[PDB]
């Protein structure tokens, strides 16, 4: 049950005037395609903290990446679900690796030990994600956050435009293209190409995509067969056929040092980090 949000006072929203005239910013299956400009965040954090919303917010840091955990946790605590619950799922391999990162109130982190495409399986913890959070985002550890990441990308299944693809007509798509993989996707068919580093959900839908990712792979071994862009490539085939309810702009996914800061991009939130 939700409760009544407060008296809030706003600008109002004219049907007559676009909040984005340059940009898509809703899909053909009538999902939100997130863009600054068309979202009100006061009226979404008034709507998630009236529920008590938790995000889980998994990331793996293996072998040599344990290094970019200080600046990814320091800067998530800067601008990721700020006023928000929010646990932190570290696996990596070097338990005594992970930086020591002070939390803002509400907010924890956990360090879970695995051996050094597998991401998938290591997130379908099943049990562990649906005692403790509402939705899960998983991203990419080689990353900082600079700035706002928020309630506006939780809906019960997203995936992230990339951001070398988000202008390319769909044959330029690199979708896995061999009818022998469980990838496969032919050059007609595809919305998107998402990134495999920013996507998340409810913890039921994030579930039901990374159990069938880790099944389609195991599929794809047992043929002799990898995918060209391996878990990516997968993750691509899952939201093609079960479309997400919101899509992620490449505002939450950017490389400024390959790509720049072109004017569509009003905000970078979530960008690479040199390597
Ligand atoms: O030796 C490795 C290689 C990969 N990763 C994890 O797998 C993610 C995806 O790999 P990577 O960032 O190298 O892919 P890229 O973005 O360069 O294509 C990384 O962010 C890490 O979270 C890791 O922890 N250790
Ligand atoms: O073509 C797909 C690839 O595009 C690259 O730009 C990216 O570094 C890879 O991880 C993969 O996403
Ligand atoms: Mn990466």
């Amino acid at each position: 049950f939700m409760v009544s949000l407060p008296r809030m006072v706003y600008p109002q929203p004219k049907v007559l005037t676009p909040c984005r005239k340059d940009v898509l910013v809703v899909t053909p299956w009538l999902a939100p395609i997130v863009w600054e400009g068309t979202f009100n965040i006061d009226i979404l954090n008034e709507q998630f903290r009236l529920q008590n919303t938790t995000i889980g917010l998994t990331v793996f840091a293996i072998k040599k990446y344990v290094a970019f955990l200080k600046l990814f946790l320091e800067t998530a605590e800067k601008h990721f679900m700020v006023g928000h619950r929010v646990h932190y799922y570290v696996f990596t391999d070097q338990p005594a690796a992970v930086p020591r990162v002070t939390l803002g109130t509400g907010r924890q982190l956990s360090v879970l030990e695995v051996r050094a495409m597998r991401r998938m399986e290591m997130i379908s913890c099943e049990r562990r994600f649906l005692s403790e959070v509402d939705y899960l985002v998983c991203v990419d550890v080689d990353m900082e956050f600079r700035d706002h990441v928020g309630v506006e990308i939780l809906t019960p299944l997203f995936g992230t435009l990339h951001p070398s693809f988000y202008g390319s007509s769909r044959e330029a798509f690199t979708y896995e293209r061999r009818p022998q993989s469980q990838a496969y996707i032919p050059k007609d068919e595809g919305d998107f190409y998402y990134m495999g580093a920013f996507f998340g959900g409810s913890v039921q839908e994030v579930q039901r995509l990374t159990r069938a990712c880790h099944q389609a792979m195991m599929v794809d071994q047992a043929n002799g067969i990898e995918a060209v862009w391996h878990d990516e490539s997968h993750l691509n085939k899952y939201l093609l056929r079960h479309k997400p309810t919101k899509v992620l702009s490449p505002e939450y996914l950017w490389d400024q040092q390959l790509l720049g800061w072109p004017a569509v991009l009003r905000k970078l939130r979530f960008t690479a980090v040199p390597k």
